[PDB]
């Protein structure tokens, strides 16, 4: 009778809650992976930046030792 | 075999400048990369939060539409 | 004399491994994380869609217990 | 009463066409976004790994060239 009108909206009332449970945890995952995908790509980009600078470094001291151990060249020539 | 290597010099001196730009210019898009792609991680987890929201907000809705409806009932059948 | 004409030609054959080395790196680099992030995408693409399929579904079944309990006192009505 | 409930059930039917579309277009944005992301990343990849390869052809070809000049002086000084 009555009885079975004040369930139904029980029901309801819970059957909702359990809904909104279902769509603030993917919401919460969007987040999540939102928030781990950007700082994996910042940790990236700050390593390949880094050995980019290495390689730079690395390479601009590569030339000096040939650009020297050339002019010796030249030097041992000029002389003795 | 003096001009010679003052030749191996200037060689040495003009494929720097050039590997120089090249890796600057790696790093540049390496940059760009990250900014973009940030971006769209950001714009998208916006756009799935906000249809999320929308779920949300219509099914609550429907629900306090409802609930009102048998509310109504529920005291047209108290006495009615 | 000829000594350190072979010197320099053993440190150009050597500071060459060392930058291909280097190179070599940031290349594996940029694989693994591209490797590692297209797996990632994948991963989550799928989670989502599978808490969004769940969702549809939790929600036919809410609906058709509504329904149900619905036609219930429709009856109840009718009748007794 | 009956037509009170014969209300609420059509209620309920259209509320939820609305909720299964939303969550449809919610899934089909989740799949767009991963086929950008996941192309892009592609295009990056291998944009980055072009460049890093061409950074190996110029230095490699500049070691040749650097090699048979130094060559030469190796066989005209162990004469003259």
């Amino acid at each position: 009778g009555v009885e079975a009108l004040e369930d139904a909206l029980a029901q309801i009332k819970s059957v909702n809650n359990a809904l909104q449970e279902r769509v603030e945890a993917v919401a919460a995952d969007v987040r999540t992976f939102s928030e781990g995908y950007i700082k994996a790509i910042e940790e990236h980009r700050d390593k390949l930046l880094q050995q980019l600078d290495d390689i730079r470094i690395q390479r601009e001291t590569a030339l000096q030792l040939q650009k020297a151990q050339l002019e010796q060249l030249l030097a041992d020539m000029r002389t003795g």
